[PDB]
């Protein structure tokens, strides 16, 4: 029973749920910088890319409110082989809610699109082509639900629809952007212009794969069919809303802090590309990895938390936890050898390449530790009310941190620094540091008891 049963399992549904999502992810982030930079990037003389970048950093904050959706349907608990039905009702719920989030970004996007900060030559162009481009990318967050549902939760979790869309997605991009960000062929289109229906045509499939994988279950069914408004469940939703807030927030929020810091101290030169390129491009994806297990538990452990009621704290928390570990630890290692071409990320000099070198290692150690701090929190408490609660941790990870480990490469602007950027960098660690540390003090709580329902009479 002692692990025998945990590395088993542990071992199924980690990676069970974990390639799937890890690829998937691989998609998101992948057809992402894939047809967008490239394409329309280094073939709109330059003024392509960046254009719809930070372009994107919009389209960034709004993914925000998207995982307020995600963790509501990583309410895969109402499955926990338990009222397997319902949930259908649930998700409908979810979806709509889906709408009433979307449409609240409508507005940051269509206004600030319609305003921007400064006045370059992007402007018009990654504008508005994101402008309505985008207001298509409200019906992905719809999606993003179905997602919810099927790809992330899958009934009681079986996220196939990770390769589909996914594989796919990437794929349909591509040929799709050709033809739009330039192939004439029925209508040629500035490259940001094309990065806009990049995605327009992403949800062509993301509909479909929605749609289908899920009305459809090639596999099971109890599913859907006519569905209603709602104000009370929609208080559910406000339920979904008061989970969402503590997720969208959370995470998103931070990633305003993290690009507050991160620029507030990008006055420091052509370390900028240094640290930046270094830190930001490699990281966020390595990070991509945790996230993926981090989901990967969360739902395996509300569906285990759903079904016998079960220590799949034990399971999927602690091997989440494990494994986690093993990977980052295992990439942080990886990235130790491979810094160098790494570092040679944005096909440049030298430039930080030493220095960014410095960086890539102050990294794996964020790896590592982001990778606790993410499944650990994320997850095991990514699923119920602790992500409310936890969110406070987090973000109290936030203000320790950067405001300190900001004023710690900073600390070279007061104790000392080999470097105060890649200093402070570490800085940021310290942040990561005491996150994962505060979520393993966020440990169970007390363990788990008939508290449980605690959390499901504060979910219902």
């Amino acid at each position: 029973e002692n692990s025998v049963h945990r590395y088993k399992k542990e071992a199924s549904n980690l990676i069970k749920l974990a390639t799937p999502v890890l690829i998937a992810s691989v998609a998101q982030t992948g057809m992402g910088f894939v047809d967008t930079i490239m394409a329309g990037g280094v073939s709109a003389i330059d003024m392509a890319a960046v254009s719809i970048a930070a372009s994107i950093w919009l389209p960034s904050i709004l993914f925000g409110v998207g995982l307020l959706m995600a963790l509501v349907p990583v309410v895969a608990q109402l499955n926990g082989a338990g009222r397997q039905h319902k949930i259908p009702f649930e998700v409908h719920q979810g979806l709509i809610l889906a709408l009433l989030v979307s449409v609240p970004i409508i507005a940051v996007l269509f206004q600030t699109q319609f305003i921007i900060r400064f006045m370059d030559v992007e402007e018009a162009m990654a504008t508005k082509t994101v402008g309505y481009m985008h207001a298509v990318i409200f019906a992905v967050p719809a999606y993003l639900l179905f997602q919810a549902l099927r790809s992330f939760t899958d009934g009681m979790s079986l996220t196939k629809p990770a390769m589909v869309i996914g594989f796919i997605g990437l794929l349909l991009n591509i040929p799709l952007n050709w033809i739009f960000v330039y192939g004439k062929f029925g209508a040629p289109e500035l490259g940001g212009v094309g990065c806009g229906v990049a995605t327009a045509i992403v949800y062509w499939i993301m509909l479909l794969l929605l749609l289908f994988y899920i009305v459809t279950s090639k596999r099971l069914a109890h599913v859907k069919v006519f569905e209603t408004f709602h104000k009370p469940q929609p208080k559910e939703l406000i339920r979904l809303f008061r989970l969402g807030f503590p997720v969208a927030a959370a995470l998103f929020f931070e990633v305003t802090l993290f690009a507050v810091v991160a620029l507030l101290v990008a006055p420091l030169g052509s370390t900028v590309v240094a640290a930046h390129q270094v830190a930001l491009n490699f990281s966020s994806l390595v990070f991509m990895f945790p996230m993926s297990i981090g989901a990967a538990v969360s739902i395996r452990v509300g569906h285990k938390l759903g079904e016998q009621d079960t220590k799949g704290a034990a399971i999927a928390a602690n091997v989440g936890l494990m494994t986690g570990l093993a990977t980052a630890c295992i990439t942080a290692l990886l990235t130790v050898l491979f810094r160098e071409q790494i570092a040679l990320l944005y096909t440049e000099n030298q430039v930080v390449v030493a220095l960014a070198m410095q960086l890539l290692l102050f990294a794996a150690i964020y790896q590592c530790m982001d990778a606790v701090q993410v499944v650990a929190a994320g997850s095991l408490r990514g699923y119920k009310d602790m992500t409310a609660i936890f969110h406070r941790t987090f973000i109290s990870y936030w203000v320790l941190g950067l405001p300190t480990g900001y004023i710690l490469g900073m600390t070279n602007w007061l104790t000392e620094q080999p470097l105060g950027a890649k200093g402070f960098w570490l800085g940021f660690i310290i942040g990561l540091s005491a996150a994962a540390l505060m979520l393993g003090q966020r440990l169970y709580w007390l363990q788990k008891q008939s508290d449980d329902v605690q959390l499901h009479l504060a979910a219902k």
